[PDB]
Formats: structure tokens, sequence, C-alpha cells
RNA sequence: UUCACAUUGCCCAAUU
RNA sequence: ACAUGUGAA
């Protein structure tokens, strides 16, 4: 379970297209830099408290020290120069006063960017991280002052235009940056970006903004526990600044108006401490305080006298209106992302950074060149009477005169519909019922009949008794269609009844739907009907696929999704699902709820093996080899992530059997990256976004120097920047060749269900965040008693186990 | 809750 | 993910 396997070859299948990245070439000089270990008492100071600190610890301490060395600061702990400071050896306290710090520098080592030269080329198997790190501060050295680090990103007001979003906040725009080691270069990947911020303005506006006043004194009197409450919410935790310099975080808002809002001086109120002491008359009395530092002190500050401070990010989720806004300020297609990312490089300047000049770097103010190989799509092959074989184009076909390669006999059914009866009328359903069957049997999936029970339900108390009378009533239910009025808990119900409690399939279907049908809507909710009661909807051309079919093997998908920002305990959810044929096309799904934000999947050993068993009662096979996509592993966590789940995997097959060893082949996929990937010529570039056409491979000049990794673009590009994925191979028993194993991924990505279409990525990983998806929805709103209780709420009923109840 | 693509959390990151 | 867009037999 050691280091990830050397890139085996370079593919060479499918014909080329000229490519960008939006990475930039950088200059490395041969040269040793050295490494110095800073502590701060106390370091409890934010990070840029702390980069100040040795801003000007610098500036006080030229003399002595650095002399004309200008050093970079990661904003911690880690200081690095280009030659070695006087102090050979020994810690040093120094004195530093802010406008009350002790510093102590001590050396700790020296990093060779020669040794990085050695990675880059054939001579070192591994790329020193030290060195990697030691760039990177050098880097973001500069505009981690000038600019507001988010992440491994930098944001600013754009100088000249304004993008308020309503509610005191604006669009903030700015770029991605991190270091890179490649094939060929050190690359400086550059993507641009926004996000919200809060607008820099006083409280007075920021309270008209979110109490939607076009201005104050509407009106003058106390505002309602209503407009105070809102108002609460939102400035709470926020910081703000007064002219007297001073700068507090937002605890409270005062019940009482300032002018009635009283702390002991002795009760002293906070209008007439203003006018005794600073001199000042309330324009707005009537108005609360904001209550500011610690919430057991009694520090009440005027809104009037407070501006909301710059350069705070917006945490706080935006509304569907500032949501809008936002794409609509920052939707660009990709020959525009392309054009953005160009001109930032050209107006960056990096290269009169005075601390990368003192470093020796240089970096190429053009986007890379690079080759892709434009990989073939495999045939799709249906069945009925046609047998039809379905071709891609641009990663899109569809499912007109072709029926399921198995497709379903619907006999009995069921309709229970939680839309109101006078907007989801008889007639609508009956009209919906005579679509959706002309379709099904166009599809080779016959309902044969018009539903057993069809009535209308109010509210989530009336699924279960209705679901669990179904059950009981009608034999041979094969299915319970579910017309619901938009968004509603009924959905979050319905799921919970049919999946772990009685054990039933269910295909919900929004009322607008019923009410207007087309022919594509209906046509991909068969592709789920079929899907979810057994059926095969088409499979890859057997005698197209890639050598590895020849023995039995397993198609592992596994995910983990993580809680949104904000909420703390609430558990992160294990997704893994694995083929269960040779087509491959049926999948089985196992869930885990674990700790809180975890990416190692705590319980995969017994998740694996629960998969191998179900596998062996499908095909009648073991697997000769494991193939597994896991989705959403960053760089950083690959040593600790493969450590734990290789074994698992390995542990699930010693367990099961011995000696059962199946080959492994470990795969980390990653969308979330900020490697993008342009058409150099106008004339590639497909459809009105204008994207790199699916099926684009990229394993060369901007890939790993020793490891092996690609990106593939699987999917057509229908809006904004495609997101081409990247595979980075953690380990393989299986001595893939590169050519195999991308045209493998490129054909998994053909076998997603939901849709005639090529998917981002493969279909085991895709599903694995469907299982997941669906797991956050059998726990909505209840969050080893507790994880017992938590572990209970996504455990499926025995008659879904084996059941593709996630489509 | 027909579906994909894209923006985006979340892993890694980040003295009144 | 939600939310928001763009689209499809
Ligand atoms: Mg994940
Ligand atoms: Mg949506």
């Amino acid at each position: 379970a050691f280091k990830p396997p050397p890139r085996p070859d370079f593919g060479t299948s499918g014909r080329t297209i000229k490519l960008q990245a939006n990475f930039f070439e950088m200059d490395i000089p041969k040269i040793d830099i050295y490494h110095y270990e800073l502590d701060i008492k106390p370091e409890k100071c934010p990070r840029r408290v702390n980069r100040e600190i040795v801003e000007h610890m610098v500036q006080h301490f030229k003399t002595q020290i650095f002399g004309d060395r200008k050093p970079v600061f990661d904003g911690r702990k880690n200081l690095y120069t280009a030659m070695p400071l006087p102090i050979g050896r020994d810690k040093v306290e120094l004195e530093v006063t802010l406008p009350i710090f002790k510093v102590s520098i001590k050396w700790v080592s020296c990093v060779s960017l020669q040794a990085l030269h050695d990675a880059l080329s054939g001579r070192l198997p591994s790329v020193p991280f030290e060195t990697i790190q030691a760039l990177d501060v050098v880097m973001r050295h500069l505009p981690s002052m000038r600019y507001t680090p988010v992440g491994r990103s930098f944001f600013t007001a754009s100088e000249g235009c304004s993008n308020p979003l309503g509610g005191g906040r604006e669009v903030w725009f700015g770029f991605h940056q991190s270091v890179r080691p490649s094939l060929w270069k050190m690359m400086l990947n550059i993507d641009v970006s926004a996000t919200a911020f809060y607008k820099a303005q006083p409280v007075i506006e920021f309270v008209c903004e979110v109490l939607d006043f076009k201005s104050i004194e509407e009106q003058q009197k106390p505002l309602t526990d209503s407009q105070r409450v809102k108002f609460t919410k939102e400035i709470k935790g926020l910081k703000v600044e007064i002219t007297h310099k001073r700068k507090y975080r937002v605890c409270n808002v005062t019940r009482r108006p300032a002018s009635h809002q009283t702390f002991p001086l002795v009760e002293c109120t906070v209008a007439q401490y203003f006018k005794d002491r600073h001199k000042l008359v309330l324009r707005y009395p009537h108005l609360p305080c904001l209550q500011v530092g610690q919430e057991q002190k009694h520090t009440y500050l005027p809104l009037e006298v407070c501006n909301i401070v710059a350069g705070q990010r917006c945490i706080k989720k935006l509304t569907d209106n500032q949501t809008s806004t936002m794409i609509r300020a920052t939707a660009r297609s990709a020959p525009d992302r392309q054009e953005e990312i160009s001109k930032l490089m050209r107006s960056a300047d990096f290269n009169t950074d005075p601390y990368v000049r003192e470093f020796g770097i240089m970096v190429k103010d053009e986007m890379t060149d690079v080759t892709g190989r434009v990989l073939q799509p495999p045939s799709i092959l249906y069945g009925g009477r046609n047998k039809a074989i379905a071709t891609p184009v641009q990663g899109v076909w569809d499912m007109r005169n072709k029926q399921f390669h198995t497709g379903i006999e619907i006999k009995v059914w069921a309709i229970a519909c939680f839309a109101p009866q006078r907007q989801c009328t008889e007639v609508h359903l009956k009209s919906f019922t005579e679509q959706l069957r002309k379709i099904s049997r166009d599809a080779g999936m016959p309902i044969q009949g018009q539903p057993c029970f069809c009535k209308y339900a109010q509210g989530a108390d009336s699924v279960e008794p209705m679901f669990r009378h179904l059950k009981n009533t009608y034999a041979g239910l094969q299915l319970v269609v579910v017309i619901l009025p938009g968004k509603t808990p009924v959905y979050a119900e319905v799921k919970r009844v049919g999946d772990t409690v009685l054990g039933m399939a269910t295909q919900c279907v929004q009322m607008k739907n019923v009410q207007r049908t087309t022919p594509q809507t209906l046509s991909n909710l068969c592709l789920k009907i079929n899907v979810k009661l057994g059926g095969v909807n088409n499979i890859l051309l057997p005698q197209g696929r890639p050598p590895v079919f020849q023995q039995p093997v397993i198609f592992l998908g596994a995910d983990v999704t993580h809680p949104p920002a904000g909420d703390g305990k609430k558990p992160s959810i294990a997704a893994v699902v694995g083929s269960m044929d040779a087509h491959p096309n049926r999948y089985c799904a196992t869930v885990r709820v674990q700790q809180h934000r975890q990416e190692i999947i705590q319980d995969l050993a017994a998740m694996v093996r629960e998969l191998l068993i179900q596998f062996y009662k499908s095909t009648r096979f073991k697997p000769t080899r494991i193939i597994f996509y896991r989705d959403g592993v960053s760089e950083g966590q690959f040593q600790q992530v493969l450590h734990h789940e290789l074994l698992a995997i390995r542990e699930a097959c010693i367990k099961l059997e011995k000696d059962y060893q199946p080959g492994i082949t470990f795969i980390v996929v990653q969308k979330r990256h900020h490697t993008r990937l342009f058409c150099t010529d106008k004339n590639e570039r497909v459809g009105k976004s204008g994207n790199i056409p699916a099926g684009t491979t990229v394993d060369t000049k901007i890939t790993h120097p020793t490891e092996f990794d690609f990106y593939l673009c699987s999917h057509a590009g229908i809006q904004g920047t495609s997101r081409p994925s990247h595979y980075h191979v953690l380990w393989d028993d299986n001595r893939f060749s590169s050519d195999e194993l991308q045209i493998l991924t490129y054909q998994l990505c053909h076998t997603y269900v939901r849709c005639t279409r090529s998917v981002s990525i493969p279909a085991p990983a895709y599903y694995a965040h469907l299982v997941a998806f669906r797991a956050r929805y059998h726990l909505v709103d209840k969050e080893g008693r507790d994880h017992q209780a938590l572990a209970k709420a996504v455990q499926v009923h025995q008659d879904t186990l084996r059941t593709m109840y996630f489509a």
C-alpha cells in the first residue's frame, strides 16, 4: 500500500486535437533557498495579523538582519529566503510593535530547487514536497497582502464597476492560483472565479438594504421585533469599524434603541454617553445598537458610527434572487473564460512581483499548448426487434426507434397523487397515463394496462398508511407513481417509506410534468422506471469492450458527501456501488453514515464484502479484478485514503476466501480542480458554449512527471466552461496500459442509465453520488445510540437491497 | 420530484 | 447538494 505506480506508457488512441491549458510555465533557478521556523507569541492571532507582524518586523529589523533580503512568509510559522540570513542557526527573540509581540526565528533547513529539477526529470522518483510548498509560499506572498485570500484563491473589488446582489452583498472577482509539478515544467495554474462579499458600507445603509428601505426615516420608529430579528441574523458575526481605528465583531443587536439602551458606568444610556464623551448627538436614536466584542461584557455601538469592514466573504447562503444575479454576473462560455484568464495573466505582472523576482522566478504569460486526443465513443447496443446500435455523436445519442436491451413488462402499478385535485385533475392524470404508456411501449417497457389504484392524498402523514395498504392489497405490485406539487417534505417521506420501511419501488414526478408532457421527458422517466424495476436499458457493444472484460471483473464506485458549511456534527455519508453483471449495467449499493467531515471511508471492507457476495450471487463468478473509482479525494489525502481503503479492499477479499487475491486498480476521480482546456482552433469549438468535444483526453505536458494520471473530458459541454475530469491511479496490480484504462473509463461514462449521454464521470462514481444523495434524503431533520439511529435511517429494506432504488 | 451540463458548500485548503 | 441558470426526442 505504498507508492503510486509509475506511468506505464502514453496513450496513442484517437485523433489529435490542439489545446490550450490554463497552466503557465515557470522558470525556477537552480539554487538552494533557506527555510526558517517562526514562532510568534501568542500564536492565536489571525494569519493576516501574523503576516503584518512579520512584514514590518522585517522593516523594523532591516539593519541587523535582512539587509536587502526579501523574505516570504506562509502566514503562520514558515519563512523562506533566497540567501542565508545573518543568524547562523540560533533562535532569536525579536520585539515587534503594531500600530507587543515576540517572534523567534530559527534555521530549519535548505530547500534545493535543483532537486526539484531532478524530480521533474527522470532522476528522482518523487517530487520533493517541501520544494513545492516553498515555491507556493513565494508565489502567494504578495497577493496575500494585496488581495483577500480565500483558500488557494484571491479576491478583490473589481475597480470601476459594481455588482450589487442586494442585502448588503456584491460580487467580487478573483482567481485561483496554485503551483504544480509537470512532465514539462513547473506550471502556474490560474483560473478566474467570483464570490459574494459584504459591501464596505455604513451600517445604516446595510440596515436599509436588509430591511428593504430606500432610505432611513421609513420610519422614525423603533423597528418591529420582526425587522430587528432579521437585521440581527444578518449582521451577527460580521466585523464593523469606528472612527474616534477600532475593529469589532458583532455578537448581538440590542433590543432597546440607543436613547433607551443602558449600560453600567450607575445606569447610563448609550446616546447620552456619546453626547457626554464624544460630543456627538445621534441622528437616529430610535435605532438599536450593535453589541460587539465578548457577549458577556456590555459594549454597545450606535449604528450610525459603524461601517461594515471591507473584505469579508459572505458565508451565509445567498437568496434565490441573489444567486440568479450571481450566475448572470459570472457566466462565461469557454472562449470568454479563456480570454478572461489570458487577460488576467497579461495584466498580472507576476514577473515584477518583487518577491518573485527576488527568488529569480519567471512566469510565462501565455497558456501552455498541449495536444489532446479525442477518443472514439463506444457503440451502444439496444434490444427488442431491432437490436439497434446507437452511435454517440459529440457525447449524445437518443432512444428514438430503440427498445431496451431487457425491458420490464409492467402489469401491476398504482398512482398516488399528492398534488391538489383542483390543479392536477383526473383528466391530467389520465392524459399523462396515455402518453406514458405510448412512450413506454415504444421503448420496450410495456405498461400493460391502467393502474390498479389511483387516489389523491394530502400530507406526509398519508404516505405510510397508503403504501402499507397498497402492499397488502395488490399482489405483484411493481411500482407506485407518486405525483408531487413541487418541493415538498412528502418526497422525503415517500422515499423513507418505499426504500427503508416497506421496500417498494416508487417513481416520483412533479405536477407540472404531468400537466404538460413531452416525449423527451417521458422517455427519460422511462429510463428511470425500467432500471428501478430491474431492467437493462442498454449495454456497451460487447465486442467493442477493452480486453479486461475477458475475465470476471467488478466495477466499484465510491464517494463521501459531507455536510454544508456550518452545521457541525451532521454526519458525512459514504456510498459504494458495485457492478453486478458483465455488460456492465446493473449495480448494487451500500451506504453508511460516518464521522462528521471524514473523507476516509470507515467501513469500506464490510461494504466491499457485501458487494462481492452480491456479485457472486448475480454472476456466479468471482472477480479476478477489482476496479475502484474513488470520487473527490484531493492530493493531500492520497496517501491517507489509499492506505486505509486499499487495505480495506484486501481485507474484504482475505476474509471472504483464502487465498482470494484479485488485482486491485485504485483510481481517484477529481471533478473539482482548476484545470481548464480550450480549443486552440475555433472550428474545433463545439456548440453555443464552444467547449472541447467529448472524449478529449490529455495525458502529456500538464500531467504528473512520474505518476499515472490523465484528464478525460467525457461529456458534451452544454453551458459555461467544461470541467475535464482528472483520473489519478494510486495503485494498479492489473498493469493497465494508458490506452486501455482511458478507453475503459471513457466507455464507463456511457453506461449511465439515467440519460442517453456520456456523463462527466464513470457510471459507478455517479451512482455512488446518487446513493449518498438518497441517504441524505433519508436523514433530513434527523441530523452509538445516536449513531445507531442515523445508521438505521439510511438502512434500506431487505427487498430494496438488491435494487437500483437510487436511479 | 425526467435528465445532463454549468456556478457553488463541504474533503484538502482557507471602554461601552 | 440546495439554490440558480442553459439546454434536450
Ligand atoms: Mg465526495
Ligand atoms: Mg436544479
